[PDB]
């Protein structure tokens, strides 16, 4: 059975003081890390502070990684550097980076390749827009996005997929847990056909739409939803209840 | 003007190499009231680097968000930098303009965010080989500088960097004389846009290839106030580059 995977994407939020308060509350939750993956993704400059405050039961990662290796790439953080610091996970292809920083499918591929080369675990995001869904292009879009990078996966425990329903993020539309489930099943089928049956049954596929204390249980109970990449709710002490839903 | 020597480590370093390097740096006795010496490590290396370096060394980061706090996965806001007392930011480095399509408008917005949050900004610009061969150096640099220069309200807090892109990875070499002329041109641009007192106050650093051999010939130029140093700043011999400014 697939190990559930609950992730906190803090995005560009936090102070030293707020993180101290939040991590303390997180540490009060007793869970078994051998049965459940719980991963926190602070801002890069907060990583050291965050890692030191969180008990080891929480895994940690960064919100982005360079497509380039070490060298003359001012402002970038390489996979090699992340590995040397024992940073376990990286987020790749978050829709915000695709949107504001024009990250492409090829950038995502190259980031994944670098991450795996340096023995990092990767949380890889993709998903279709409102226009794409309205044109009935969900499967076509996700197929292309997944096929951009899927052949790079060797160990299907170490790459975790995230479906972001962009059509339901800042559009006024909302995704039901069932509608998420339908796409998740479709994603798993794509992995099945591009990679293999065993591989597909192994891979974690997370929901990356709006997740809160009220809807997390309805989401996690869906057969092909293996967890979540959680936004604003993960900046709240009540995030522990979101973790509880996967326990 | 107070000389300014900056180590741009770019995307380089390990916990162990930084331990070794910062230790060698600490061995240099300099007066931080006489010259600024700023180290720019990778974001995830900032805490390690700040802790290891003695208080005489200033520190910064190699990039900052044009956006504030919020839903900008992967970005570091000026607000976050301020909360950590990260003193300096590099803005507009040609590598970010090249690989990440950072624009003049991006540079302006990043400068604005930085100043709003009391960050000191090291702002980079420079012309390509094609632009120089077409005698567009002044035109190009004027446009790049004018993208942001009206935001400077304190001329100690913004530091300019001329990157001779025409002499970076092209096989071409910039002489200290050539660098000085551009710096002179840049200071005149700042005079035209901000005033004489302001132009005479602002640091303008050389961002071309700087090493232990050439550093003195560059900093002794009238309008070159220091450097943003690249791979030479990953060496223990970087102390000798600092010495050229002492």
């Amino acid at each position: 059975a697939r190990k559930y995977f609950v992730a906190a994407n803090w995005k560009c939020n936090g102070t030293l003081e707020s993180i101290k308060s939040l991590t303390n509350s997180f540490n009060n939750l007793d869970f078994d890390p051998s049965k459940l993956d719980v991963v926190v993704f602070p801002v890069s400059v907060h990583y050291d502070h965050t890692r030191k405050l969180l008990q080891s039961k929480f895994s940690t990662g960064i919100q982005n990684v360079s497509k380039f290796g070490n060298g003359s790439y001012t402002g970038e953080v390489s996979a090699e550097i992340a590995k040397d610091l024992n940073i376990e996970y990286v987020i790749i292809g978050h829709h915000e980076r695709r949107k504001y920083f024009h990250e492409t499918d090829e950038d995502v591929r190259e980031k994944l390749q670098a991450s795996l080369k340096n023995n990092l675990k990767a949380v890889v995001c993709f998903g279709e827009s409102l226009e794409q869904r309205e044109q009935n292009k969900t499967i076509e879009v996700i197929t292309k996005q997944v096929k951009a990078f899927v052949d790079l996966i060797d160990n299907f425990d170490n790459v975790i997929l995230v479906y972001e329903p962009l059509w339901a993020i800042g559009t006024g539309k909302t995704a039901t847990p069932e509608q998420a489930q339908l796409v998740h099943k479709e994603i798993r089928k794509i992995v099945k056909d591009t990679c293999g049956e065993k591989q597909a049954n192994q891979i974690r596929i997370l929901y990356g739409g709006s997740v809160n204390t009220e809807n997390c249980s309805s989401l996690i109970q869906q057969e092909d939803i293996d967890g979540f990449l959680v936004g604003n709710a993960s900046l709240k002490e009540s995030f522990v209840d979101i973790i509880k839903s996967a326990m």
